């Protein structure tokens, strides 16, 4: 096939790759309970990104769905990804702060909304109505990033300045990174198919690598981890 985007694809596996490996290694060193738990949860991100980018690469997790007059290339392996490593992320930052059950759940849930309508959306024939899956989906996110910014940071308040600051830093990658993610949908092969799929694809692998191994690298290397 040899489509335009395939470069970023393997820049992307690549990338996920070598992160899961130097998280695997760095994780299965350390002796702490509670850093174990970080590890453990932070390594499995990129891996699930991995073999995500790596099935796209080969060729899978790519249908084409009728609307606007054309035969649309959709890539649906990403929310096979998201559908995971997306409620994971938070939950990082749920044990960061120390966050409670129901905060948790709630969390989990939204995010699971988000990710359910957005490939919904992204499958949906009626051109207009792939925008309003859309719309609910972002407004699931932005549930999610006011309870990260309000909710969150006020708990990781009764943590200890090194947490505090190790959750700031997480939170506000998270913040700037997700935000930029319904953007690149509306305008790119998903929307108004404005910003071409090669390019779209390198937006998106920017994106998932500064949000899974950028925010890993981050908060795996901050002692705030630690029991
Ligand atoms: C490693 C992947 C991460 C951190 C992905 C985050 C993804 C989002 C915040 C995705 C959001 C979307 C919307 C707000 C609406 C349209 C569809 C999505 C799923 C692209």
């Amino acid at each position: 096939t040899g489509r335009p985007e395939w470069i970023w694809l393997a820049l992307g596996t690549a990338l996920m790759g070598l992160g899961t490996l130097y998280f695997l290694v760095k994780g299965m060193g350390v002796s702490d309970p509670d850093a174990k738990k970080f590890y453990a949860i932070t390594t499995l991100v990129p891996a699930i990104a991995f073999t995500m980018y790596l099935s796209m690469l080969l060729g899978y997790g790519l249908t084409m769905v009728p609307f606007g007059g054309e035969q649309n290339p959709i890539y649906w392996a990403r929310y096979a990804d998201w559908l995971f490593t997306a409620p994971l992320l938070l939950l990082d930052l749920a044990l960061l702060v120390d966050a409670d059950q129901g905060t948790i759940l709630a969390l989990v849930g939204a995010a699971g909304i988000m990710i359910g309508t957005g490939l919904v959306g992204a499958l949906t024939k009626v051109y207009s109505y792939r925008f309003v899956w859309w719309a609910i989906s972002t407004a699931a996110m932005l549930y999610i990033l006011y309870v990260l910014f309000f909710g969150f940071t006020s708990k990781a308040e009764s943590m200890r300045p090194e947490v505090a600051s190790t959750f700031k830093v997480l939170r506000n990658v998270t913040v700037v990174l997700w935000s930029a993610y319904p953007v690149v949908w509306l305008i790119g092969s998903e929307g108004a198919g404005i910003v071409p799929l090669n390019i779209e694809t390198l937006l998106f692998m920017v994106l998932d690598v500064s949000a899974k191994v950028g925010f890993g690298l981050i908060l795996l290397r901050s002692r705030a981890i630690f029991g």
